[PDB]
């Protein structure tokens, strides 16, 4: 898919003016560039030498422009973790978007998220990110900041159209300011460790690297930051845990299915924070009473801070069906995400 | 305002002080403190918020004017914008900066009017020289001077030098620069040329106008073949492995080139400091300074013949 003449041009320019070697001299009818996401926000698009024009230097061939349609955090973050080499390089930064790094990879589907080896590896990814230093607020306002900013647009929220207006209502049935109270009674009683948080660990957001199948440990990169913060861990991994459940590459309206059943088991969470627990801190050399006490506490922990996954991007769901124009089912996994808070609720 | 910021951002927890961090009170300069923090060149990053940002706190003193020209800071400071010049930066590498800036201030010098008759009067003797006719012969002529466009600090003076405490009896890794607010891509003949021309200016004049202008303080050859002598191999790989025959015709061809860029330090100073003149709060001698760079832009065509 080609993007239309004034992209084109404009991906052009910053091509050739922000990348070395072969770029700075390529002529506007050598350019090669194609869509890889559309829309009217986001769009991404790969960017490419000629396969006939050598490289001067280690310049890349291909590029990801990411065209945008807290810019300061998310700029200087990217910039650290590329220096970090935990994300892509960064090759150009500009008002209008970024040229990054283009990974040879795709993403995980759903279904490979519980696979024994993915996981351990998903476990290693974050604990490690979990131990970097970040130049950012260290003190854990996001969650409840968010949640409480977007409760209050829910609150305000007048819809037009019948079936929206329909499960508006029921939502706002729950009085969600006063579970949110609860909530937050609940997890200001759960002790879980501020640290750099990715908070959207889902399989949309960690590529399956292109040569590395083969490899057990080594196979995978978290990507896509920009709801990273520092953060209680519980809601890192039980953010994590809850994707499980949503797959959003259903193709019929509304465009995700949820599956209450594909949480994680005990086994399997358990297989995931001996993972993490060991990459974290040393941890090996405890006793197995203690290294029990510990997991066990973490997963009462991560599964109490699950809650706050259903009730913010629950929360969240709302807000784009209102904002939002892409086509996708917000209202429905508003629903989704506030059955499995409560049913999350029962079995706790 | 500032204690909170310490308190979030600091984990025991303008230019403060508060174990000990600097804070200062976009989206560019942020990144660029950011890699250049990352990659040990510049102070650590510990916070950084929109009203300004906590950094490292390093013990140390700036250099001297006079401390320019000591062989040993001379070839450091060489080695260290050479580092500086072999940087890759997320930033846009069409050499735009320069010229871009002498219009934008010299745009504004035309319709600025200043209130106060001195600098009525100074301004008019500085608009006698036809500016927009003279950048045109700058440009003209630095057209036809070849020079690297590479990552360039573009304000390598003294008071962004760092002489490291604890290291004054290295001879060869005493020194950090520092102030990156001017740092783009631009031609290397300017960050030369321009670390040249501050051989004459000391800042630290503690009586009206606040600076000192020495012309005879300008670097003599020697001293400023020593001075590219370190930058050349600290820059180019396989610079030191070449024929004294090549390495002295690549010397006297980047000779020629730093001391015509020097001209652009002089002229773009000259216009940044008439525009500060009108809108500055500080108290320096905006307009004798302004003089004092064109003065030494016209000295440095006599001597270069140009
Ligand atoms: C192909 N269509 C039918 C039209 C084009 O967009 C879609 O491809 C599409 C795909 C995925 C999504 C999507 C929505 C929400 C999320 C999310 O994980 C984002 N957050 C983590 C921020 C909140 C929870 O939901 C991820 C992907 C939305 C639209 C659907
Ligand atoms: C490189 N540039 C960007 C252009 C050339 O001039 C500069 O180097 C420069 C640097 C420092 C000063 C400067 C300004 C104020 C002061 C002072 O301390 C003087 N007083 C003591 C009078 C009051 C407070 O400000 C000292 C040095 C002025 C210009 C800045």
């Amino acid at each position: 898919e080609q993007p239309e003449p004034r992209t084109r041009r404009r991906a052009y320019l910053w091509c050739k003016e922000f990348l070395p070697g072969a770029w700075r001299g390529l002529r506007e009818d050598e350019f090669h560039i194609s869509v890889i996401r559309g829309g009217l926000s986001n769009m991404l698009f790969q960017c490419s030498l000629p396969d006939t024009t050598a490289t001067l230097g280690d310049e890349p061939r291909k590029v990801l422009l990411r065209l945008y349609g807290a810019m300061v955090l998310e700029s200087v973050m990217f910039a650290i973790l590329a220096e970090r080499s935990l994300g892509p390089k960064l090759y150009g930064i500009f008002p209008q978007g970024r040229l990054e790094q283009f990974i040879p990879s795709r993403r995980l589907d759903t279904e490979e998220l519980s696979l024994p080896d993915i996981s351990a590896e998903i476990a290693e990814k974050m604990a490690t990110f979990h131990g970097m230093k970040m130049p950012f607020n260290k003190e854990p306002k996001w969650l409840f900041g968010t949640m409480e900013k977007y409760l209050k647009e829910v609150l305000r929220i007048k819809f037009t159209e019948e079936s929206r207006i329909k499960k508006l209502h029921k939502l706002l049935s729950y009085n969600l300011p006063l579970e949110l109270e609860n909530l937050r009674s609940l997890l200001e009683s759960t002790p879980s460790p501020v640290v750099f948080c990715h908070n959207d660990c889902q399989e949309g957001n960690i590529l399956l690297l292109e040569g590395r199948e083969n490899s057990e440990k080594q196979k995978l990169m978290l990507i896509d930051f920009e709801y990273s913060s520092y953060n209680y861990r519980g809601f890192d991994i039980g953010n994590h845990f809850c994707e499980w459940m949503y797959d959003y590459s259903y193709e019929k309206y509304p465009f995700f299915r949820a599956n209450i059943r594909k949480y994680p088991t005990k086994k399997q969470q358990l297989h995931f924070i001996s993972s993490y627990l060991p990459a974290f801190q040393d941890f090996e050399n405890l006793s197995t009473e203690e290294k029990s006490i510990i997991k066990e506490e973490m997963l009462l922990e991560v599964n109490r801070f699950a809650l706050a996954s259903h009730f913010l991007w629950g929360l969240w769901s709302i807000v784009q069906a209102k904002i939002s124009s892409i086509e996708f089912g917000y209202m429905d996994y508003a629903q989704a995400r506030f059955d499995a808070y409560f049913h999350q609720k029962r079995k706790l």
